[PDB]
């Protein structure tokens, strides 16, 4: 066999962390650059607390507080052309997926002012950047451990990149109380598809098996209390959501992922719901060369994962015509995650299981 | 409640991982110092692996293949003092617990040539050292994924410092299957006690608690068979030593290490063994403060540690007089370690805890 483990991101979490462990960014400069949300960060106190910060360990900073939801080419250059002309040291991703992910691509294209959104897909071109901080508020992406960044390209596709990890990850799970019912649902529907896509992919490895398991546990005993608003559940959330990211640094994502994009750029369904109503479904594909370990995470749920989401009241009805349903089946039978997915997935199966997710509600 | 993960360590596992993924440390300079051990890294072919992995990455070296068991301050400065003149760009630690600690001592006093051994234990003292590579032969320590170095003093006490994260950790599982039965004992024994004592401490996280119990569960489906001979066994517990070092490098160890660190020091007991023959009852105790956890262990090693440990032929005959029972009781009652051991340990309950294990055979 053959297997890597590779999670430098120096991780704090628990209540009042930017006061207690915070300081340490000014290792990283003297001038900083926030990139983050239109509003929720200004109302769980996570920007108030990281201005606090700032101003405690004197670094000088800018607001960019105008990442969108699935950010795309154009939200990164309207940022990256302007603060080009600054000269920041680090930078700090505020908030969920969006805005930690929008800091990575930013902290690249600062250090390297010749090169475009495109090239970053380029490994070769992507040598030098500006240091990344993360404060995560959702539970959750992950990306405060991750070296991923997921941008939506000019012809709107979700399309994601391999850049850096974060030298420092913050985690308040006071910030995440705030997140609404639905939130809650989907971003820790997102957290569970990190946990059992890591586990079940080709990539899967010791260290990350052991992470991800802990995670499935943690959210099957959880996510419903969390999304009801039982602050001790959001924490765990939060802690799951976390040791998820860890998980995918190490394997990757599935066919689950790839699948759901297009429900989410063309229907605007929340990433972590579009990925979780066909997860279950392209599990069913991989039992053909898996199933042990597939038989494994519906045990965990409960004994059905399908089951345990349906209660959850995941599925939502989705208007898909032939024509969508067509597009989207020729994408996924070339997504890059397709090598890292268990069983064969001809477009059939594809078709099956976007029918099979829809079919549902 | 508040917690950190940092493990920075690039890992990589596989059979003939120096060949596949060797080369890497090319990014690490043109010179190296290796330390191992008199013979065994000689016999398994990891010496060799070595010496033909420096040749192709062209990097020339020096081996210092004098490191003894349970090294001493003096063995240290010893290499020290014979290569202090020459320049090296980083150092490769070959083989087990103590050559991979030696060579993190020895990256920093060459590197700060100002430094005595006695300076490590002073964590202001050390600011900078050469870039440190393990390979380790044992199935046991973890010391390739954790930042300590453990030590005997002039008095003949083991102490242990904290210095830095190998960058790189290389774990071939052929070089295990040369270990005696004797050998894969006691580093098995010493695995699993850093998973325990990392899941009940004081200290323990949700990361390395993840970690722990999937050691945890290898360790106990394998180790009997490891001892045997079976490579597929033995390949599993160096999985798990690794993992179980990745937990203590988060937690730390509890009273149970320090208590057997007497027994190995003026006994003569192996490490591992020693650990392991006073775990079992410094868990008892800790049972005041945490039965949940001291249960989960019991079910997870089939219902009780204790008996699965003494069906391994663990516990030794040790010939011990009142006057150094007394002296041990005395020192476990000072020793860092009680701060992070659940439970209230009185003179009285460490007297019995080296009683029970001393009476066991
Ligand atoms: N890096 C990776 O490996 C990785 C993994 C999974 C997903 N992703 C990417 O991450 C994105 C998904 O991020 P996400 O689900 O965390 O959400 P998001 O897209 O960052 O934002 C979701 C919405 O929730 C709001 N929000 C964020 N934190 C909140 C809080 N504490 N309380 C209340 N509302 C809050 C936001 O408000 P504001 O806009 O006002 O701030 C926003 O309107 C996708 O683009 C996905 O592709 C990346
Ligand atoms: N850094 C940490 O966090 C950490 C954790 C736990 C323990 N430790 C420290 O590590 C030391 C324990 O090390 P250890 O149990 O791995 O053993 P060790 O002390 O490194 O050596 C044990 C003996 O086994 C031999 N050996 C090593 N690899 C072998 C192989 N593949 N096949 C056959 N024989 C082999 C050695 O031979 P040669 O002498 O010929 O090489 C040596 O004589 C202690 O000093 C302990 O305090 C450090
Ligand atoms: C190349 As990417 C910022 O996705
Ligand atoms: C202070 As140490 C090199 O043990
Ligand atoms: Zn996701
Ligand atoms: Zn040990």
């Amino acid at each position: 066999s053959l297997w890597e483990f590779y999670m430098p991101t120096d991780v704090f979490f628990g209540e009042k962390i930017l006061e207690k462990r915070g300081n340490i960014i000014d290792l990283l400069g003297k001038r900083a650059l926030v990139v983050t949300g239109k509003s929720s960060s200004k109302k769980n106190g996570s920007l108030d607390d990281l201005k606090k910060l700032l101003d405690e360990t004197e670094i000088s900073y800018e607001i960019f507080d105008e990442v969108e939801e699935n950010p795309s080419f154009d939200n990164v250059m309207k940022a990256v052309e302007r603060y080009r002309n600054d000269s920041f040291d680090f930078v700090v991703g505020l908030g969920g997926g969006s805005p930690m992910d929008f800091a990575k691509a930013v902290a690249v294209l600062l250090k390297e002012k010749d090169l475009s959104v495109e090239d970053l897909y380029d490994r070769e071109k992507v040598k030098h950047w500006l240091p990344v901080v993360e404060i995560p508020t959702t539970a959750g992406t992950g990306s405060e451990v991750t070296p991923y960044s997921i941008l939506t390209d000019p012809e709107g596709n979700k399309r994601g990149c391999t850049l850096m990890f974060p030298v420092y990850a913050f985690l308040d799970p006071r910030y995440t109380y705030s997140m609404s019912d639905e939130l809650t649902l989907s971003t820790g529907v997102d957290a569970l598809s990190h946990a059992v896509e890591g586990y079940l992919s080709r990539k899967s490895t010791p260290p990350s098996d052991a992470l991800a398991i802990e995670a499935m546990k943690i959210i099957h005993r959880n996510l419903p209390k969390a999304i009801e608003g039982n602050r001790e559940a959001r924490k765990k959330m939060f802690v799951a959501s976390c040791l998820a990211g860890m998980v995918i640094a190490q394997t990757g994502t599935t066919l689950a992922h790839a699948l759901g994009y297009p429900l989410t750029t063309e229907k605007g369904i929340k990433h972590g719901k579009a990925t979780g109503m066909v997860l279950p479904f392209v599990m069913e594909v991989m039992k053909e060369e898996i199933p042990e370990k597939v038989d494994t995470v519906n045990h965990i749920f409960g004994g059905s994962l399908l089951k345990f989401l349906k209660e959850l009241g995941l599925y939502e009805k989705v208007a898909v015509s032939s024509e969508e349903l067509e597009k989207w089946v020729e994408k996924g039978s070339r997504a890059k995650h397709l090598k890292n997915t268990p069983g064969t997935f001809t477009p059939e199966k594809i078709r099956n299981i976007y029918r099979e997710a829809l079919g549902v509600e």
